[PDB]
């Protein structure tokens, strides 16, 4: 047998074990329908310790990099030294919100991160279609003009900030298949931040499947990030609601990345035209699996550094090059 749930009215499939190498026969069968996967452990896989702040931090911390302000994405006076001096000690950062996006992605996170990136293939979750070698991934096969490597992502918890109207990655539409892992969560302290129980009571707030309460419920697991998913085949629906709140408060708003939909108008977005959202939490060592077309915000509750490949499944080829093509 193959462990595993279906979360947020039976449309995500938890796969609850990731030494079970029969993973994909199970996902083969939701994946053909768009259905988002997630698979836990993950970091038991990987060389954790590879994948700290304080070891990211000062491996690639000499190259000088744009840190973004998620509130309002102007890009910030940071220079890369003060984003991770601020990523887990608040007082060092009303503060901001601040993400190093996409450092180092593609051939430069290869080149500059070689064993972390060795340590990455070796532990993708869903192999026959994550990794490079995997035979239903196309990526690596294709003529170059179908197609678009791996990108970091670090950013800050939205909570010492208090402003959960703040999304660290804004509703936008993903051009392939993607796997995202969270890699390291950082308790930040200090400046009268929210403590680790607190912020786990928040997490507890939300709207939530039961079975992601027991998961929040269990010790061992850590909780990290508030995901949004939406279907592709929505997008239009979501491109007017956007259209619509734009206009009652003074134009494509997916393609601009410009919003973060917060509780009120994912409520309203359902009333309104009744979009419906899967919500996750991503705990340490999830990876979240995401099909071509699939739109997603994410919000940090703690500090995340999360790592993303990019692979071409047969399933959403026509879509995912499509997408590119427009890109
Ligand atoms: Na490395």
């Amino acid at each position: 047998m193959i462990p595993h749930s279906w979360i947020c009215e039976k449309h995500i499939l938890w796969l609850k074990d990731y030494k079970n190498s029969s993973n994909w026969k199970l996902f083969k069968e939701c994946w053909k329908q768009g259905q988002p996967a997630v698979v836990s452990g993950v970091h038991k896989k990987m060389n954790i310790s590879l994948w700290k702040a304080e070891s990211i931090s000062l491996d690639f911390g000499d190259h000088q990099a744009d840190l973004l302000n998620c509130k309002d994405s102007i890009i910030s006076n940071a220079n890369v030294k003060e984003f991770w001096d601020g990523f887990e000690e608040v007082s060092k950062r009303e503060t901001v919100v601040l993400k190093l996006k996409d450092w180092p992605s593609g051939e430069d996170f290869k080149t500059m991160m070689p064993a972390r990136y060795e340590d990455l293939l070796k532990s993708l979750p869903l192999p026959e279609y994550c990794n490079p070698e995997g035979k239903f991934n196309l990526a690596s096969h294709l003529p170059g003009f179908f197609v678009r490597g791996p990108r970091l992502c670090s950013a800050y918890g939205v909570v010492a900030a208090k402003d959960h109207d703040i999304g660290t990655t804004n509703l936008h539409i993903e051009v392939s298949d993607v796997v995202n892992i969270l890699v390291y969560v950082g308790i930040a302290k200090g400046n009268g931040i929210l403590s680790k129980a607190g912020i786990l009571k928040k997490f507890e707030e939300e709207d939530l499947d039961d079975i992601l309460r027991k998961r929040l419920k269990d010790s061992s697991e850590i909780p990290g990030a508030l995901w949004h998913i939406y279907a592709g085949k929505d997008v239009d629906k979501i491109r007017e609601f956007l259209q619509k709140i734009s206009k009652e408060q003074g134009h494509d708003p997916i393609r601009d990345q410009s919003w973060y939909v917060n509780k009120k108008l994912r409520q309203r977005l359902l009333e309104e035209y009744g979009v419906r959202t899967c919500t996750l939490i991503q705990f340490l060592g999830d990876a979240i699996v995401l099909p071509a077309g699939a739109l997603h915000q994410v919000q940090n509750f703690h500090s995340c550094i999360q790592v993303t490949e990019d692979f071409v499944s047969p399933e959403h080829l026509v879509e995912s090059f499509h997408l590119t093509q427009e890109l």
